């Protein structure tokens, strides 16, 4: 009755596999929040998060919940009843931002486009100019539709218009370029279990003086005590204000998981994600499958494969897991039954996984009488791995 | 540049040392939230939490957050602006409950007594009858003061007056008796890094149909999306609502930590916490030191030792740490400089740690001069272990 779990090959958009070097560190005996060993770990983790987010911000630190708690914590700390919040939505995660904003009493201005595509930044900028929102909140990369949004012009427009540009980089941080200072992002929130390959359940964040200034003004309480950044900043600085018992093991794992990213090198790691995305694409293509969505804003780290006429996609996903231990994602909501989503993130983004997922998917589709030519998919991925 | 950390002897009231069986399991490769392997771990964890809390409640499951995010999610889900909430406060964590409740728009009625004592339940029950609150929120064991509060008479009055009795059992669960059905507790929240000896960063909760019907009536939604128990209940049952990525590794750890408590036996485990408490106590006494606080309501898992006049309590704590790797807690706020708090919780509650903490504290107190005698401390703890 000790735990017994299968070894999966995980090719969803998250949570993804964790590097063995992060796994092994989690068996390390704990130290307390106020132990000098712990404060040294905290401090180094903040420095690594500044390089990771490509920022000089004084404020780069983790919060103890999932990705969404991190997003909630930022938005809660900068929204007051009736502030205008502009939110451009092109996928499922844009609606989470609106749910959060509205819950904290914001007047929410939304824009929407066709799932599968992205906005012209110009349409967002014009709306910024028109409404003069306090906050523009946006998803960098929507795993629901597989698109990644250009953010630089939008950031520069928030800064000229004196808006705070708040970004959910949960699915992109550690996998796709995210440049907080260059794109004039005012606060960014990441997550651990996607491209960083750290166990789910912590949310690294960063924000600049413009965001901190607004937080310091809070005059009326931030509604969530646990998500109060004015007390979280006292935690993550010399005061060591006893706000909550930071998560010991999870901090050890984040520390290691970010060290590994920086060892790889950011640009090298980005280019490495694109390389495996290319091998996957060529296999899927040779297999006779089509990709969903606008190919010019394709998120590098998620691939959206169209489910063919007359095949049950749930049945394919379930056989893949039950027979091969291979996990990919369906869609629930507007794209339900239209696509599978194959993630290539973090430790899961490697040659052995890309090859196993194509072999797996080919075998399961031939079993469901998909019209494929057997053997083409793997040859096309191996061609990219050799070349 | 890999993590390197000292091995501490942790004798604070949290976070404490983790059983090695829980540690080794955190190196297991992750599976996803929607993988049957993970739903199987979910379901067994919920059964075990029913036993841990001594309840039949359908609702017993962790939320991803420190203990006080657990507390916040329960209070958020049950409080609408202007609800009356009675909070009897006898230590520091009583004020966190009032903070959270006020922030959610409650009209808070507080009672406050002297730190180091508890209420006569008849005074509380009289305020219940008078205020007729929707909710009574209370701490079971205040580690800040070392007092544990009787709960049964209070829960019985809450049930007859049709108030919800919501209990912070964070410091007591798995260490001291908690009987949620018997004491007519409507909602209880635990934490992991205390008597459970699970890495901090999750909060096991339980609640009954009285609590669940108020959550279902939510008309005005709960302000926190992440702490929305109404969505968290669809997460932790048949429909598998995608509310958040459960924290994979922290769930492994909770599962194993609760399994170990249940293998020990709740009553055996509570008696084992008493045994070590008694040995620590005879050691502290024979050392010529005094305990703070009302002996009739002493929390079994914390022991508050009076700092003798002319001894810098911080200097003593720092030296124990720096030389012996032994960690004890100071107090901040009203008890600052009056007491050290020595925790005997979970895996830290063991004869080796009890012996080492007395040996270390004896040598340090002698170094600070130190009107104590000898090997009296150890012989007296050894006498109790021998009997
Ligand atoms: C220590 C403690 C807490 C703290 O919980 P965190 O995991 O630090 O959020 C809350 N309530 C009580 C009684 C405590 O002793
Ligand atoms: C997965 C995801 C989130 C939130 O993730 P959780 O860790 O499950 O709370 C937010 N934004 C994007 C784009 C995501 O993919």
């Amino acid at each position: 009755r000790e735990l017994c779990t299968p070894l999966r090959t995980i090719m969803t958009p998250g949570p993804v596999e964790v590097d063995p070097r992060v796994l092994r560190v989690m068996s390390t005996p704990v130290v307390g929040q106020f132990d000098p060993a712990f404060t040294g770990i905290m401090n180094e983790t903040m420095e690594m998060l500044r390089e990771l987010f490509q920022t000089k911000n004084r404020w780069a630190y983790p919060i103890d919940g999932t990705s969404r708690a991190g997003i909630e914590a930022v938005l809660a700390s900068v929204i007051e009843p009736e502030d205008d919040v502009l939110i451009p939505i092109y996928g499922r995660f844009g609606y989470l931002l609106t749910e959060i904003a509205e819950r904290y009493g914001a007047n929410v201005h939304m824009l929407e486009c066709e799932w599968g595509t992205v906005f012209d930044p110009e349409d967002i900028i014009r709306e910024i100019k028109k409404v003069k929102p306090k906050i523009v909140a946006m998803v960098h990369g929507e795993t629901s539709t597989g698109r990644i949004h250009p953010l630089k012009a939008i950031g520069e427009a928030c800064r000229t218009e004196d808006a705070l540009f708040i970004v959910d980089a949960v699915a992109t941080i550690g996998g796709c370029e995210v440049k907080v200072d260059e794109w004039k992002i005012d606060a960014a929130i990441g997550g651990t279990q996607k491209c960083l390959s750290v166990p789910s359940g912590m949310a690294p964040i960063t924000y600049n003086e413009r965001v901190a200034d607004v937080i310091a003004a809070r005059n009326r309480p931030i509604t969530s005590n646990y998500f109060d950044l004015s007390q979280l900043e006292d935690y993550w600085s010399e005061r060591r204000l006893n706000h909550h018992t930071e998560a010991t093991t999870m901090l050890y794992a984040l520390r290691e998981g970010v060290r590994l990213v920086l060892e790889e090198g950011l640009e090298t790691r980005f280019e490495r994600h694109r390389h495996h995305e290319a091998a996957l694409a060529a296999g899927i293509k040779a297999m006779g499958l089509r990709l969903f969505g606008d190919d010019s804003c394709k998120m590098p780290v998620v691939t959206c494969v169209e489910i063919p006429g007359g095949i049950d996609g749930e049945s394919v996903r379930d056989m893949l897991l039950a027979q091969f231990g291979i996990e990919i994602a369906s869609s629930f909501g507007p794209l339900a039954g239209k696509i599978w989503r194959i993630g290539t993130m973090g430790y899961s983004c490697r040659k052995e996984n890309v090859l196993f997922v194509l072999a797996g998917l080919e075998a399961v589709l031939l079993r469901h009488n998909a019209g494929i030519e057997a053997g083409k998919a793997l040859q096309a991925a191996l061609d990219v791995y050799e070349n």
